[PDB]
């Protein structure tokens, strides 16, 4: 059968299938070539993906995310009892382990962290096989290179839940590598820079790639630093605006300021392919439109200080692995915020003009290197 590449990622995850010598990265119901990781449950029915995240702003507390910050850990866990005070949802404790705990039609039900991830790669299994016409069980799965056993054994059992057989946990930034080919270069070792900046997180990696032997150097970065900071800084930006135009603070209007989020987040990814973008949004508030704009300068400017700061976590990881910048043969981006041209930028200006590995869309790259992995494990490479 058709063996899969699945990355579960923290705030989206995306699918991908080796076949006739190229990669597909396989788009969902609404064409989108990558899935929320949100999980919702309703007085009738439980939604995954898309339709997870577009109805959070009416149903806060039932609507689960962040799932992969829970998995493999302890309710008691300084990590978790720090997060806890962010998510609307409830975390509960069953003898020691976390469980999500919500309304679902009509019941209190708990949910331990692989259980909800298992919906999300279900939800993945699914779209692989309306794409491919086949039953698909085989899968790769990727986690961070940071993971222990326990976290790596969750995800694991995340897949059997969902029916997939797991033929191997493997991770990110690895499987980062593996779809450039850095492990397939005529020549001795490589070292292999891995800037990660996604939705949530933001991890840098260093490989010292030889004989097949993905050796981790380092690892640096911020789990609380992605694109969510930067929508954040504009949300933010708009809401003081609104206040300046229209008298009215639209702070505690949960569906407003989500749906002002949603408009954000849109510029933001225009932002990286133009010089500007519309904010259109219909009766925001009190029925009273918000149509306007943001050029790219002031997006960059919002967030001067968190794209400059990713500089440092590259600085900590290079010392770490006792190598200089010239001592790079490979830089990749992975993630979708490193579409970002002011990120792309600095790290270029960072490592002194270097060329970075880009041409896979770095939302998808891990998701590729799955793919490829998937295909080599069930004898299809
Ligand atoms: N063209 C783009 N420009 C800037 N940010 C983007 C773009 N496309 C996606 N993003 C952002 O990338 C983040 C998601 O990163 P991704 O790697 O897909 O998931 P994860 O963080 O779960 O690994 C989100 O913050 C999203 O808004
Ligand atoms: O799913 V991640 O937050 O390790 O890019
Ligand atoms: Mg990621
Ligand atoms: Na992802
Ligand atoms: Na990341």
């Amino acid at each position: 059968g058709p063996a899969v590449g699945i990355d579960l990622g923290t705030t989206y995850s995306c699918v991908g299938v080796f076949q006739h010598g190229k990669v597909e990265i396989i788009a969902n119901d609404q064409g989108n070539r990558t899935t929320p990781s949100y999980v919702a449950f309703t007085d009738t029915e439980r939604l995954i993906g898309d339709a997870a995240k577009n109805q959070v702003a009416m149903n806060p507390t039932n609507t689960v995310f962040d799932a992969k910050r829970l998995i493999g850990r302890r309710f008691d866990d300084a990590v978790v009892q720090s997060d806890m005070k962010h998510w609307p949802f409830m975390v509960v404790n069953d003898a020691g382990r976390p469980k999500v705990q919500v309304e679902y039609k009509g019941e209190t039900k708990s949910f331990y962290p692989e259980e909800v991830s298992s919906m999300v790669l279900t939800k993945m299994k699914e779209i692989a096989e309306a794409y491919l016409g086949k039953t698909v069980t085989n899968a790769v799965v990727t986690v961070p290179a940071y993971f222990n056993d326990s976290q790596r054994q969750a995800t694991k059992d995340a897949g059997t839940i969902a029916g997939l057989n797991v033929l191997r946990i493997i991770n990110e930034p690895t499987a980062a590598a593996i779809a450039y080919g850095l492990d397939k270069k005529v020549g001795a070792e490589r070292n292999v820079l891995i800037f990660d900046l996604g939705g949530g997180t933001f991890d840098v990696s260093i490989l010292t790639i030889e004989d097949g032997i993905f050796e981790v150097k380092s690892t640096a970065g911020d789990t609380h630093l992605g694109g969510e900071d930067f929508d954040n800084r504009m949300v933010n930006h708009f809401i003081a605006e609104f206040k300046r135009k229209h008298k009215k603070d639209i702070s505690e209007n949960k569906r407003a300021v989500r749906r002002l989020r949603t408009a954000c987040e849109r510029a933001k990814r225009t932002l990286s392919s133009s010089t500007q973008a519309s904010i259109e949004i219909d009766s925001l508030y009190e029925g009273i439109d918000f149509y306007t704009s943001i050029t790219r300068a002031r997006f960059e400017e919002l967030n001067a200080d968190l794209f400059r700061g990713t500089l440092d976590p590259v600085e900590k990881a290079l010392r770490d692995a006792k190598l200089d910048k010239s001592q790079i043969h490979d830089i990749v981006l992975v993630g979708g915020s490193t579409r970002i041209p002011k990120i792309q930028k600095l790290l270029q200006d960072f490592f002194n003009g270097k060329e970075l590995n880009k041409s896979i869309n770095p939302d998808e790259a891990v998701a590729y290197g799955a793919a490829v992995q998937a295909a080599i494990l069930s004898g299809d490479k």
